[PDB]
Order: C-alpha cells, then sequence, then structure tokens
C-alpha cells in the first residue's frame, strides 16, 4: 500500500549514494555498508557480528567520523522527505485535503440536538493561537527550510504517468543538484546560536510556509463552510494568529536579555515591511482599475481619481518604506527622528486594504477582491507588523527576588520573607497607589534590573507587540499580582494578559484554590476584563511524578478552573505548554484536543509547538493547511460535542493509578541512589548540555523538561514518557479490575488516549540499543539496574496490549505506524555510531586531552538526526 | 487528433463567458453571440441573415462598441494560448523536445562524406545573433507577458490525469482570477508610445522568458552533442546573443534622438544589474563550500580563506548596487563621480563567477559548478552588461545631407553634389587625415546635429554597447565611407561594424559591384578586419516589385556576395531584415534557412525578429528553448549539406518569372490610377497612421513595409505577399513548362520555400471578408478593381496548388493548418466588426464632427487583434 513510498525512498537514496561516490570516493559508501550490514546483523543475535561491528567502529579514523555520520543523517533526512510527500499527496494520505473539514461539519449537521444557529456561534467563537518556539538541536549554520520546499516540488511534479521522457530527465537533473548542495553545502554551528538567530529561524518558517499556508487554510475553511453549512465567514473574521517566544522567554536563559528582546522587536517589525512590501507591489500592478465607489473616491480624490485603487497602495508602500529605512537604522544602533507615515498598527494597514476592498466587491470586481487582496488581508490580522507577537516569560522567584531588593532598599522592609497575606497586603495597596515606587535614580543588582528593563520594553514597545506575560513557576496568588505591579511601575499604558503557570503536580493541585482566590479579590477582577488566561506545564509535571499522574492531574485542575470561572462569569484561556498528547500532531492530536476536560477549548486553542516539530506541523504550506484543519475540526467539534463525564468509579482507579505511578517514578528518578550516575552515563545528557545546541543551558531535580526527555530519548530508553504508566496499570490488573480499566479505554476519551500516547513512545523505544549503549558506556556494576529499567517496558507493553485488546503497537494507526517503522530504520546506524562517538568524547576528557572538533561536530549531527527521526517522544 | 486543444479552448471560452456575465450583465455575451452566428450565416450564403448582421451592428450604440471588442479579442487571444501551449505540451507538438536537435545531429553522423573532424568544427563556428524589433500593434499600457507564463503554468499542471479533486477546484479558482484580471484590467494606451516604453517591452521579454530559456537551451544543446557527437562545448563557448533596436532604428522616426538613445543605453545597464542581482544572491547563499584551488585561494586571500567563493560573489554584489545607483543616478539627470567598481565590461563579471566555476570543478564539486553558476556565467556572454546590445540604424540619405552641410561650412565645396567618384576621393582623403574636420563651435541645422549627436553616444557609450551601424537605403561604396568617416570625426575608438541595408531592386541587383568596389579599396579592406556585414531588406524590396521579383534578386545579390567575399578572403555575415520565409518560424523557418544560397551561413545567423511575432517565437522559455533549436539544427545542417546549385534552365524561369511578376504588381500598384484611392477606402491605412500605434510613423512609394503589409492584413487580403507571383506561374505553364516549374519545387529548396510561402498567405486570405469590406468602405465605382483582385487570387490559388500536386492549401503542415484555420474563426467577428468602426470613424470626420473617443479605442483593439490572430503576414 505503500509502494510509492518505498520507492522514492529508494530513488533518493541512490541519488544520494551516487553524489557520495564523486564528492569523497566510495570508501565512504562501503562504510555505511558494512555498519547497516553489521548492525542489522547483531540485532539478529548473531554474536559473531556484534564483535565484527565493534571492532570496525574503533576503526573508523578521526577523518571518517564526519562523513559517516553525514551519509546515516543525509538518508534519514531524505527518508523524512519522502515521508512528508507521502502525507500531502493526493495518492497518498492527502493530509491537506478539505475533506478533513467537511467530513467535521456533516458530523456536527446530522446531529439532532444541535441547531444551525448554535454551530453558526461555535464558528464565529473560533479561536487559534500557534506559539512558535526554539528548535532544541538545529546544528546548521543557516535555515534550510526552502530548499526542502524546493525537493518537495520536484517530488510532486515527478508522481505523474503521461510524463515526458526529457521531461523527467529535467526533473531529476534538478533533484541531482539540491541533493548534491545538502551534502557540500553543509555549514555545522561552531558556536552556541543566540535568541536573535532562533528569532531568525522562525521568520523563515513564516515567509516559507505560514506566508501561503495560513491564507490557504482560510480559503479552504469557508469555502467547506458554504458548501455544507451555507454560509462564509465574514472577511474580517480571520480565527487563526501566530506568536513566538523567541526573544521573549528568558526562562532559565541569561541569554535572553532587555536588549535582545529590544533588538528582535524591531527586527520582526522590519521582516513583516519586507514581506508585505512585496505584497503590496503586486496590489499596485494589478488592482489598476479606474471603477470605484464613491466613498473610495474621497479618500483619494483629486489626483487619485485616475487610478483609485494604485493609488492608495503606493501611499502604502511609501509608508511601509518608510518604516523599514527607519527599522534599519535602529537596528544599526543609530538614532533617528522617527517618519511620518511609520507604521505601529494593523490597523493601518487593514484600512486601505480593506477600503480596497469594499470598492471591488460594490462595483462588480469580487473575483478580484477575493484574489490576492483577501490574501494579504488576512495576513494582516494574522501576522500584521510585528510580523509574529511574542510572549514574555520569567520565573515567579526572578520577581519575588527584585521586588525584595526594592522594599529593602526603600526601607519598607523585606518582601521575600513575608508571609502570602502580607505580600498580597503590600501589592494590592501599591496597585491602587498613585505614588510611584520605583526610585528613579537606582543602581539595582544585575538580575533585578533585568527584570525591571524587560518591563520598561514591554510598556516601550507598540501595543500589539506582545501577547502575554507567562509566569513559570506560579504557585500563589502574590506571584501573579507582583507582575502586574511592575508592569505598571513600568508605565504599562493597557491591559497585559498575565498567565500564571502552573508546572508541577503540588502547583497543579493547587491551581483552582490560587485563581479562586485571585477572583475573590474584587480588584483583580476588574484588571482582567472579564479574560484569564493559565498555562498548564505537562513536561516539568510529568517530570516532577511521572505521566501518569502528570496527566490526572492535569485534568482535574483544569475542570476545576472551568468550573471556577465559568460560575465567575469569567472567560478562561487554557495554553498548553510542549509535548503530551496534545503536541502530537495529526490524527492523535485531533483526539487529544476532543479528550479534554468539557470547556476546555471554549477559550479558544493556543498551544506551544515544540521546536523538533515545527519542520513536520507547518514544513511545506500543504502541511500548514493539514495542521490548521485538524485543529479547527477539533475545536469545533469539543464545543458542541463535549466528552462525557467521568463515572466515579473511574477517578477512583485514576486517583490510585496516580498514586502507584509516582511512587514508583520517584523511586527511581529519586529515591534510587544509583540512578543519577546511571543516568550520566547511558545518555548524552552531560553532553547536550556542553555542545552548541540551543540558547539556554546538580541533581535531576535541576536539570530541565527538554533535556530530560532529549536524553532518554538519544539512548532509545525514552523512560521520562512511561517509567511508572505500565506498573500502576499492572497492580489494578491484580485486582480483577482490568473490565473496569477496559471499559474506561473504550468510553472515556482523557483514557483512551493516554494510552495510546504510551503505545507510541514504545513503538519508537528500542531496548536493543539501550542495551548496547549500557554495554558500550555504562560501568557493569550498574548493569543491574539498566537491566531492570528494560524488563520493566517488557512488561509494561504486555500490560498497556491487554487493556487495549490488541497484538501489536498502535494498530489503530496503520500510518503512524508505517512511518514509525521506516524512520526506525534510518536511525538505527546513528545510534551504533553515537555510542562510539561518545565513548571516544568521554576517553579524551577523561585523560585529559583536548576535546578533538571532529569527534564532536560528529556527535552533534548523530544528536540532530536522531532527534529528527525520533520527532516527538513525550 | 486535436481533441486537447479543442477542449482547452472551450473551457477557456466558458470561464471567459462567465467572467463576462459578472462584470456587465449577458447583455453583452448576447450581442457577441448574435453577431458570431449571422456572420456565419452570411458567409453560408444565407443573404437574409446578411442585411441582418448590417442592422445589428449598426444599432450597436457607442457604449457597447468596446466592451463586445474586447470580448472577440479575449476570446481569440485565449486561442492562442491554448494554442501555444498545445505546440510546447509533451502531449501536443513537443515544440521544446530536445529530440529537435538529436534528429540533426544524427542525420549528419550517417552522411559518409562528413567526417567527425569536419562537424565538430561546425559546431564549434555556431553562431546566432537574434535582433529584437519593436510590437507595431501593442496597445496595452503596460506589459502582460508574466501574465501568460502564470495562464500557461495552469495549463500544464490541469493537463493531467490521477489529478486530485480538490487539486482541479484549485486550479481553476486561480485560473478564474488570472482571466477576470485579464477582463478588468485593461488600460488601452491613450497616447503613442516613447522608444523608451518599446524599450521596455523588450526588457520584459528578456527576463520572463530569454533569462531562463538560453540556459535551458545552452543545456539541452550540450546533452544531446554529448550523447550523439560524444563531447561537450567549452564553458566559455556561448553561441548565442540577443540584440534590439528599440532605441537604436531611427530609420524614419524622428521619435529616436541622440538623447532617448542614450537614455535607453543606460537603461539596459540598470535591468542588467537588475537581473544579475537576483542571480548573485543565489550563489552568495548556495556557494559556501570550504574547499577551493590554490589559485583561487589567492584572489580572496586573507580574509577570504574562511569562504573563498562567497567572498568573491559579495565583493560582485557590492559590484553591482556600486553601478546601479550610479546608473539610477544618471538615469534622473543626476551628475554625479562614477564609483570605483563601475562595471562596463562582461569580462568584470566573467573573470570572478569563472574562477568559482573552474576551482568547484577542480576541487570535486561539478555538479554544484553545472547548476546555477553555469547558467549565470552563459547569461554573461549573451546579455551582459548592457543587457542586449542594440544597432543604430539609419538612412544614407541624412548622412549625405550632414556632410554636404559641414562641407558647404568649411568653403571645401558641395558634397551632396559631387560625383560618386569626387565623394570617394574625398572621404579617403579625410579618413587617412590626422586633422580633424569636424568644427569645435558649430551651428549646424537640426537634422545635421541629430546625425553628429547619434554618432557622439556611440564613441562616449562603452565598448560592447552598440553592435552595428546600419545603413538604409545603401546605394553606393560612398554610402558607406561616409558613415565611417563621421564615427571618426566622432572619437570612436573601436572598429564598429558598418552594414548596408540594400533594400531595393535595383540596389539588390548592385549590392554585388558596390561591395566589390569597396574591397577594392585597399584602406577600406585593413578596416573591417576581414569581417563585413551586409543587410538585406526582403520587406521593402518585395514592395518595390514584388515577392517574387524580390525573392530571386535576394538569392543571386546574397549568392554573388558570398562568391566576392569568400575570394577576397573576407567572412561575410548575412543579416536578415524582418519577414519573409525565414521570419516564419518554427519548422518552416528551419526549412527557409536551409535553402539559402550555399555558405549563406558560415558567417553565422543574425535575423531581425518581428516585434508581432516575438510572442510566438519566445513567449515563454519552452518556446524560447524550441525557436533556438530549430535555428541551431538548420545552421548545421545548412553548413555541413548545403542545397544543390540551380540548373541553368531554372534560373532563365527564374528571370522570366521575376520579370512576368514585377509587371503585373508595378501595374497595379503604379501604373493604375485607381489604386491609390481603393487602397485607401479597402484598408485602414489611413488609420494606422493615425492612431497612437508604434513610435514611428504621399503615394505608395512613401508608404513603410510594415504599414504596407499591415494595412492589407487587416481587410483580409494580404495583397503584398502574393500580388504578382502567380499570374507569372501561370504564363510559364501556358508554354508547357509546368512539368519545369514541378521539377524545380520538389529538387529546389529555393523554389519550394517560395511556394510554401504563398500556401501559407494564401490559407490567411479571405477573399468573403475582403468583400465584405469593398461593400462597407468602397465607393461602387471601384467595386470592379476589387473584385479583380480577388478573382486574381482564385487564379493563383489554383495554378499553385497545381504545381504542387495537392488537393489543399498546405497539406505539408498540417499541424500549421489546423493552427491556422482555429484563428481564423475567432479572428472573423474582428473584421465584421472593424467594418463597422472604420465606418463610423470615417463617417465622424468626413462630417466635421470631432473623433468619438469610444469608437477610436474599439477599432485599436480589433487592429491589434487582428494581427495577433493573424502573425506573419509577409
Ligand atoms: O511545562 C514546562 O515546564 C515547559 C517546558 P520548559 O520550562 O523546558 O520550556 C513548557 Cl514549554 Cl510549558
Ligand atoms: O527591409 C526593410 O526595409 C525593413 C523594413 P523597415 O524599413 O519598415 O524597418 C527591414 Cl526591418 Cl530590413
Ligand atoms: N507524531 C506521531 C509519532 C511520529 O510520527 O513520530 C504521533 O505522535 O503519534
Ligand atoms: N507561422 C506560420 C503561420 C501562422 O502560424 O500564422 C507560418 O509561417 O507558416
Ligand atoms: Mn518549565
Ligand atoms: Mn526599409
Amino acid at each position: 500500500q505503500y509502494s510509492a513510498l518505498r520507492s522514492n525512498v529508494s530513488m533518493l537514496g541512490k541519488v544520494l549514494g551516487e553524489t557520495i561516490k564523486d564528492a569523497l570516493g566510495e570508501h565512504i559508501l562501503e562504510r555505511v555498508e558494512t555498519i547497516r550490514k553489521l548492525s542489522k546483523s547483531s540485532r539478529a543475535g548473531n554474536d559473531a557480528n556484534r564483535q565484527e561491528l565493534l571492532t570496525t567502529l574503533q576503526n573508523l579514523s578521526n577523518d571518517e567520523l564526519l562523513p559517516v555520520a553525514r551519509a546515516f543523517s543525509q538518508f534519514l533526512n531524505l527518508a523524512n522527505t519522502a515521508e512528508q510527500y507521502h502525507s500531502i499527496s493526493p495518492k497518498g494520505e492527502a493530509a491537506s485535503n478539505p475533506e478533513v473539514i467537511a467530513r467535521t461539519l456533516r458530523k456536527l449537521k446530522n446531529q439532532p440536538e444541535l441547531s444551525e444557529d448554535t454551530i453558526k456561534k461555535a464558528v464565529e467563537s473560533l479561536s487559534l493561537e500557534l506559539v512558535l518556539t526554539a528548535h532544541p538541536t538545529e546544528i546548521t549554520r543557516r535555515t534550510l527550510i526552502h530548499k526542502m520546499v524546493e525537493v518537495n516540488a520536484c517530488l510532486k511534479q515527478l508522481d505523474n504517468k503521461d510524463i515526458a521522457d526529457y521531461e523527467h530527465n529535467q526533473l531529476m537533473r534538478r533533484l541531482r543538484q539540491l541533493i548534491a548542495q545538502s551534502w557540500h553545502t553543509d555549514e555545522i554551528r561552531k558556536l552556541r546560536p543566540s535568541p536573535v538567530d532562533e528569532a531568525k529561524w522562525g521568520f523563515a518558517v513564516v515567509e516559507n510556509s505560514l506566508w501561503q499556508g495560513v491564507p490557504n487554510y482560510l480559503r479552504e475553511l469557508n469555502e467547506q463552510l458554504e458548501e455544507n453549512l451555507g454560509y462564509k465567514l465574514p472577511v474580517e473574521f480571520v480565527p487563526v494568529r501566530f506568536t513566538s517566544w523567541m526573544g521573549g522567554d528568558r526562562d532559565g536563559n541569561p541569554n535572553v536579555t532587555a536588549d535582545i528582546t529590544r533588538h528582535v522587536l524591531l527586527l520582526s517589525r522590519w521582516k513583516a515591511t519586507d514581506l508585505f512590501l512585496k505584497d503590496i507591489q503586486v496590489l499596485v500592478s494589478e488592482l489598476s482599475m479606474v471603477e470605484a465607489t464613491p466613498e473610495l473616491l474621497a479618500l483619494v480624490g483629486e489626483e487619485g481619481a485616475a487610478e483609485p485603487y494604485r493609488y492608495l497602495m503606493k501611499n502604502l508602500r511609501s509608508r511601509l518604506m518608510a518604516t523599514q529605512a527607519w527599522l534599519e537604522a535602529r537596528l544599526k544602533g543609530e538614532e533617528l527622528p522617527k517618519p511620518e507615515g511609520l507604521l505601529t498598527q494593523n490597523e493601518e494597514l487593514w484600512e486601505p486594504l480593506y477600503a480596497c476592498y469594499q470598492s471591488l466587491q460594490a462595483c462588480g470586481m469580487g473575483i478580484i477582491a477575493n484574489g490576492d487582496l483577501l490574501d494579504t488581508l488576512r495576513r494582516v490580522k494574522c501576522f500584521g507588523v510585528p510580523l509574529v507577537r511574542i510572549d514574555i516569560r520569567q520565573e515567579s522567584t526572578r520577581h519575588t527576588e527584585a521586588l525584595g531588593e526594592l522594599t529593602r532598599y526603600l526601607g519598607i522592609g523585606d518582601y521575600e520573607s513575608w508571609s502570602e497575606a502580607d505580600k498580597q497586603a503590600f501589592l494590592i495597596r501599591e496597585l491602587n497607589s498613585k505614588r510611584p515606587l520605583l526610585p528613579r535614580n537606582w543602581q539595582p543588582s544585575a538580575e533585578t534590573r533585568e527584570v525591571l528593563d524587560t518591563c520598561q520594553v514591554i510598556a516601550e514597545a507598540p501595543q500589539g507587540s506582545i501577547a502575554a506575560y507567562v509566569i513559570s513557576m506560579a504557585k500563589t496568588p502574590s506571584d501573579v499580582l507582583a507582575v502586574h505591579l511592575l508592569l505598571k511601575e513600568a508605565g504599562i499604558g493597557f491591559a497585559m494578559p498575565v498567565a500564571p503557570l502552573f508546572e508541577t503536580l503540588d502547583d497543579l493541585n493547587n491551581a483552582n484554590d490560587v485563581m479562586t482566590q485571585l477572583l475573590n479579590i474584587d480588584w483583580y477582577r476588574g484588571l482582567i476584563q472579564g479574560k484569564q488566561m493559565v498555562m498548564i506545564g505537562y513536561s516539568d509535571s510529568a517530570k516532577d511524578a511521572g505521566v501518569m499522574a502528570a496527566s490526572w492531574a492535569q485534568y482535574q485542575a483544569q475542570d476545576a478552573l472551568i468550573k471556577t470561572c465559568e460560575k465567575a462569569g469569567i472567560e478562561l484561556t487554557l495554553f498548553h505548554g510542549r509535548g503530551g498528547s496534545i503536541g502530537r500532531g495529526g490524527a492523535p492530536a485531533h483526539a487529544a484536543l476532543l479528550s479534554q476536560p468539557p470547556g476546555s477549548l471554549k477559550g479558544g486553542l493556543r498551544v506551544t509547538e515544540q521546536g523538533e516539530m515545527i519542520r513536520f506541523k507547518y514544513g511545506l504550506p500543504e502541511i500548514t493547511v493539514s495542521s490548521l484543519s485538524l485543529y479547527t475540526g477539533a475545536i469545533l467539534e469539543a464545543n458542541l460535542l463535549p466528552p462525557p463525564e467521568p463515572k466515579e468509579s473511574w477517578r477512583r482507579i485514576m486517583d490510585e493509578l496516580s498514586v502507584i505511578s509516582c511512587d514508583v517514578y520517584r523511586g527511581y528518578v529519586r529515591e534510587n541512589k544509583d540512578f543519577v550516575p546511571y543516568f550520566r552515563s547511558a545518555t548524552p545528557e552531560q553532553e547536550l548540555g556542553k555542545l552548541p545546541l540551543g540558547s539556554r543551558p546538580g541533581g535531576v531535580e535541576s536539570l530541565r523538561a527538554i533535556p530530560w526527555i532529549f536524553a532518554w530519548t538519544q539512548n532509545r530508553l525514552m523512560l521520562p514518557a512511561w517509567l511508572g504508566a505500565g506498573t500502576a496499570l499492572q497492580k489494578v490488573v491484580e485486582d480483577g479490575k482490568q473490565s473496569e480499566l477496559e471499559a474506561m479505554c473504550r468510553d472515556w476519551p482523557f483514557f483512551s488516549t493516554r494510552l495510546g500516547m504510551l503505545e507510541m513512545v514504545f513503538a519508537k523505544a528500542d531496548l536493543w540499543l539501550a542495551e548496547y549503549y549500557d554495554q558500550r558506556l555504562v560501568d557493569k556494576a550498574l548493569w543491574p539496574l539498566g537491566k531492570e529499567l528494560r524488563n520493566l517496558q517488557e512488561e509494561d507493553i504486555k500490560v498497556v496490549l491487554a487493556i487495549a485488546n490488541d497484538s501489536h503497537l498502535m494498530a489503530d494507526l496503520p500510518w503512524i505506524a508505517e512511518s514509525i517503522q521506516l524512520r526506525n530504520i534510518y536511525t538505527d546506524p546513528l545510534n551504533v555510531l553515537q555510542a562510539e562517538l561518545l565513548h571516544r568524547s568521554r576517553q579524551a576528557e577523561k585523560e585529559g586531552q583536548e576535546p578533538d572538533p571532529r569527534v564532536e561536530q560528529a556527535l552533534m549531527v548523530t544528536i540532530a538526526g536522531i532527534a529528527a527521526g525520533m520527532r516527538n517522544t513525550g
């Protein structure tokens, strides 16, 4: 059924193989073949070749390491490429097929309890906001997204019979240059990327995929609405918005200073003028019609009656080149009086464009208006002047420490030592105060100053540049009020969404109480304007108590918050962190969104997309359209057909599973005193912090979530994503409640979704490679622990399969199952090679010798490649 | 066999029809349908509807004229579009199929007398230079070539089964906007275009088609050479060059002044930096490799060792932006000291690019070098700094008058009254003189000054900007020497190709004597460096004595010149004017090139492409590749397998046909005193001069060739292209020499080619529409002449068919036959409508009333549309 896929992968492999024979001989190709074959033979049980593989690897000279690593990495990359094409291909999976949306609409029409009026309102309340986050393992000096768009185009064109002989020969010639380019044009980062680089990477995603993707999705959305429901959404209604954390998230990242943020903000505005300039140039050429409505004829008046439309567009172009010119000056550190037509508000762009639209529509030229004009008009509300808004995120602790320094300096006392009650008292008092609190000439510590300057950047940036201020480690009501106070002493002249981030088991359990108390403060209710945003940190919570407990805690917290706000008349918007079932993408994501507590999506969908997944969710415009469509279908269905409330007996099983699984999980991660040492040997955890990967960088409770998950993904154990789940399920089965579990799996989405996430993690895990790493990097004294963790997975897989009444992992998702099988095959060699690299690297620093550049770079290629093949592992 | 074509035309017609129903109701659509049906019924003989058609037309209100005309014009345009796609389509005619070239190469290999060595040298001597000329009937305010490229892309994509439902729906949506745009975005020129506008039009052809077309053709050429002959041409060998007359040809065009030429020259340089800038930007991104040859490492040295290639390309970009900046200043009339890295020679661009190429090739990266780099490298030699070189053309008379004014002022005497001998004496004396002749402070007449300033522009422009100086109406040796003298007194610091243009029957007969005398002047031989260029003006010669005589005279002149130069060791390059069998394009052109006198193409191919045909020969990159390939195949075959020498008896028949046909032709065009009045009534000759068509504008001997041919093409008689040919053939048949004629047709290419050209002209002619014009615009007293000219064609068609032993016109060319049939159908209504427009227009000016703007613009649409449907008619 996937013959086209197998073929394409085989054809690309040849082109790459030939490109390698030219560059640096065929010796490298022989090595890649030997390692590939030996590795496969070792997995089959041939212990003779296992030794042969080991020897083969130790004999690779440092001069071969890089070429070899790149070979495997390239084959994987072409495999991924072929896979992505097969997904959006009509003859393949047809991911960008508008049918995905129609299927949902039709389902809703056949529902008796649903009246067209209640459905029409659900569509009008649609709201999606995707927040781009940095890519943790981007090793290339420059972004190569545009190239992949071209390789895809070649595949789309070649995917056709009745194709001319000389035409096919021409496409192949181009494809050969494209591959060759990737092999010779590879600049591994020598240094760690700066926030500004990560920000630019995000800009590349916008123009190469989102720019076309959003308008195309909106185009299809309306078309399906009218065809199935009988009406389109108003032109002014654009339910999609893109935001970013690059340059805004400074949580545990000292490199993101107030200046970097200020810089990134100008840079975004600049890029926005660059992209809108191209759009406007088109309109200035096409919109030449003469006939226009009286009103429009006014805005242009004299000198503009000859070409009314062409007129306004040229003033817009002059306007744009003006601001762009100014920005380029400010970006170079040059101060200069801001021009007249400086653009700072999307309204300034929308006004003239919308006018032209209105006119053309009236004077009988809708086909034109709803063409390129409608696209630019939508890009204005989705991207606008700032291009992509950004959130600011800092930990509660930093705010507390800065305030404590401020109070001690003024002689008021020590904020850091006051009880929660006293803090609230102090904050409410100063929030209502008209007398300033912040000293004019103050020389605070470095950290405190950064907290103060960041807030100054927020107050200076045009309104609409910053979307929200997120508070990591939020625990108490004062954590939320503190930030509102600093923003006040900064000169903020408008409402700023401040969202608490509960990223701990305890904090999630208290989340509802914390919000109840906040909403009881009359003053605070009048500040939020009936709108509150809360962030759920699933990844960090899972790292704290295990995925089982984490999941159940998240469900209860959301459900409580939904009701607490509903009752208080506050519109609650849940902000989802990275990972989890919601961050799986594709069909599973569509399902995970529906399995949330009733009302979870009434406040719209807002999720932070993980960097390592951007390519697979928004890599190409077609993929972008697919993703947004899946989300849209999920939101509508979840708001009209919410999941059933769980039976009292189910909640009791979840409470027990939560406790048992948390116990097992912390039993190893915390109690077991041989874990940490084992962890640092079996995984490349230590090198993830040292190598130049990403901007931001003790014990396990000191490590960040991403590194936690990534480390266990490199050695293929995936521990963080299953460690205690199966063991707790096993226990409940021994109590004869297996039938209760099976029932939950069938009738309670939350539960079926949790088991599904587990099935996928097991599908990517590789117990054989995990054992391989132990025998190469772990001390024989620690092998017992490793073998114990592996047997644990084997047992968990059986229990999970039994409760799902299946014979093999994720049989409900044949396509994804296949895709995974394909990627595991091409990823395999990188793992086998990485063990050797980690061994040499660790032998050098242990010998005192200096780190070998070749060994280090080769390591980066595997880390980045393995991550690219594994995708979402948590 | 042409079902795909019929379908596409029908599908586009619908989309246009629907687009019309929205814009301005369906009344217009009903009119278009009524006129279409009535016209067809009148042609069938229904005299009842003929009156109905007449009435229908007189009832059209002036407010309907424009919309209606545009409707017919649009349908024709879509018909042409469909036709062009069908030509380059693989399932269609596959015009851009590399097979066109391979077929020729294989033919040459199977030839015993041809040794691979003599063939290899023929390929190395390959030389094509295409000279773009203005489009005589371009009524749009802006160029719309880029749009047609997109409409074609939509057709290519839709031309595929296994195409997704939602994919087809998406392509159709785009196609509908494209059509709608053409219907609402139509700005008819209010004023006559300036030379600068025509020049910009030429630039649009370069970037939208030639820029990609040339490199693609060169790519295919080499690939076929190696595959069939076993070798590719050296990278430095680029046998194609593009030149233009826009801004250079001032023959009978007072609007092309020395300033316009100076301006157009800067503008070209400017555009060249714009296009090369884009090319360089790519290389600056892709060429990032580090490994480079020692030599290249030198050119970059320190600070350039990190990124050698990326280095040179950035200096090139700085270089380009520098000159571009300067040009923009000079273009605004602002003087400023020229920068340092100012580019003025192609060598400056080729140097760095070629170096990078050399390196990449050595360090094992040929796949990269022969990619985008090879393309830009070829665009350098084909276009270069000036983008497109230009020729200067002025009539001999102007040179004579300026020199006579100069000599009278100096008291030397009167050049204008000296015999040919005295002129030669004077010119040779002053050409060898070291004492200047031109006064420092002289106030000559306007005309003389223009002649002097133009030469000053040539001397100031960077060397390589002007390709040749053509002399219209060349008659004597002194005409050639005169120009060389003026260029000398101008400060010209290099060799400048000066080509005589023989555009008269007498001048063509004397051409050889004139050149023999020139080559006998030892001084003149040392000036031309063994290279001489001569221009043949077939169009003007045909207008002088008829196509038959013209053709025979051209053949004899070329043959004589070839031998005269061969004997004198001079390399002769024949420059072909517009029209004729050589300007037919496609297969006929390939044939016409081969039917030329042996040696005609040893000096390379240089022809001026007619404006009205640029779209059909270079409209799309694929069409460009097709055209250049046909030319290439023709040149090689003609230089290795020349046509057979004609039998003495054949030359005698041609001498007689020449005389008889010239007699008949001048019998009407000159002797008949009722011709001129009839001519001014039956054709829109008078309005072609008055309407704002083209830059350049008595009796018939005062009218220009283009207008001569165009006028008779609008009323569908095509008189200029056949008037005396058939009558002379008829006479020779009455002498029982029909068998001699039939023999010539079979064994002498020149002759079969001449008859073929006639068959095509008759295929486009429409005797029914020609009669329609007479009954609407010609005085009943002149009808006898008209009916006589029509019967003449009827008789000529029979004779031509008999000598070709065929039943229908051009049965040897089924595709072109079909294409013509299709175009005649969509052109038909424009002719029927134009008669009414011409009638109203002529009734107003005859009534004294002012010209109605609506009537005039509608007329322009028909003139331009009819010309677009008829294409090459002379
Ligand atoms: O829940 C969280 O802690 C996280 C992960 P981070 O603190 O490593 O960014 C998110 Cl993204 Cl919400
Ligand atoms: O032979 C000629 O006279 C012509 C036609 P023109 O004098 O109308 O440009 C050419 Cl192009 Cl060569
Ligand atoms: N994204 C898939 C897994 C994968 O393709 O790697 C899932 O979450 O189920
Ligand atoms: N170009 C064709 C005629 C035409 O297509 O109009 C020919 O010269 O034979
Ligand atoms: Mn966190
Ligand atoms: Mn002429």
